[PDB]
């Protein structure tokens, strides 16, 4: 529990599923992002209880939760600040003129965070480039893991809703609501495709409905030009029709390090 006397609000960063997010300072010293949770957007009591568990998730490649303010409304969520913003927008800026080693490093940053979450049996459920952030040194960190469980917007939480992450979901999520470690693995493969495509929308010429149908028939995203055959094999391994045949994050991390050494 952070005392709100220790927070100063300095700039507005944007608006997300729970409303406004601000940049500010904690204890007059530390840069932070602060979500101001909009009334009616969140299942607040359930979140408040989970926040205690989320304070225990700490890894160099996960956005660090510093604390919450819950003795007031709106609730605040205070995290480490990520100065370069959303990974998706970062990938789409042509000025960065990324080398493919830098793209693989972004995939490794995410895989490390996810290997840690997997070790804690903690699902993200909305892993995608739009939910990763980039710091001032270009390191990518995974953001907002687990928060999907507290969203009160049926367009987001329903498989048939307009905001559901259809293009990052395996067939067993879309057809049966079967969520598992292996649905985050599928989404990770789509995120590597976003990275190597410099932020293209997955299945860029299809609708959400058409994507669900394409994948149910065994077809998959094509290799992005910048991906070698080895990089493509890693992302494609995440999309096996049988969930239990998809790798773990520990295996994907080993595969990525092997490609780094080879290429
Ligand atoms: C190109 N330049 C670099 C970036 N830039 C920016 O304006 C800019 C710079 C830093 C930014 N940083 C952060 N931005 C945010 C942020 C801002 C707006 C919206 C959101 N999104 C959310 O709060 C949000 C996202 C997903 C979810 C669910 C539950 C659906 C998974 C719930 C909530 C986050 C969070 N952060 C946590 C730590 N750092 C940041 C955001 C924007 C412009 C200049």
């Amino acid at each position: 529990e952070i005392d709100p006397k220790d927070l100063t609000f300095l700039k507005e960063l944007g608006t997300g599923q729970f409303g406004v997010v601000k940049y500010g300072k904690w204890r007059g010293q530390y840069d932070v992002a602060i979500k101001m949770i909009k009334e009616g957007s969140m299942s607040e009591d359930e979140f408040i209880e989970e926040a205690k568990v989320m304070m225990n998730l700490s890894h160099e490649k996960l956005v660090q939760l510093y604390g919450v303010c819950t003795k007031q409304r709106p609730i605040f969520i205070i995290t480490e600040y990520m100065a370069n913003g959303c990974l998706l927008n970062y990938l789409r800026e042509a000025r960065h003129a990324f080398q493919t080693q830098q793209l693989l490093e972004m995939c490794k940053d995410v895989c490390e965070a996810m290997e840690y979450l997997e070790s804690k049996q903690f699902l993200h459920r909305d892993l995608a480039a739009r939910n990763c952030l980039v710091n001032d040194q270009g390191v990518v960190k995974v953001s907002d893991f687990g928060l999907s469980r507290y969203v009160l917007d049926d367009e987001y939480t329903s498989s048939v809703g307009s905001k559901f992450p259809v293009r990052w979901s395996p067939p067993e999520v879309l057809m049966y609501s079967k969520f598992s470690s292996k649905s985050d693995i599928w989404a990770f493969g789509v995120l590597m495709w976003e990275i190597y495509s410099l932020g293209k929308m997955p299945y860029e010429r299809f609708t959400n409905s058409e994507t669900a149908e394409h994948i149910a028939q065994g077809l998959r995203l094509y290799r992005p030009h910048l991906a070698s055959a080895a990089v493509y094999t890693i992302m494609y391994s995440c999309w096996h029709e049988k969930a239990d045949e998809r790798p773990t994050f520990k295996i994907l991390l080993s595969n990525i390090l092997d490609v780094m050494d080879e290429e």
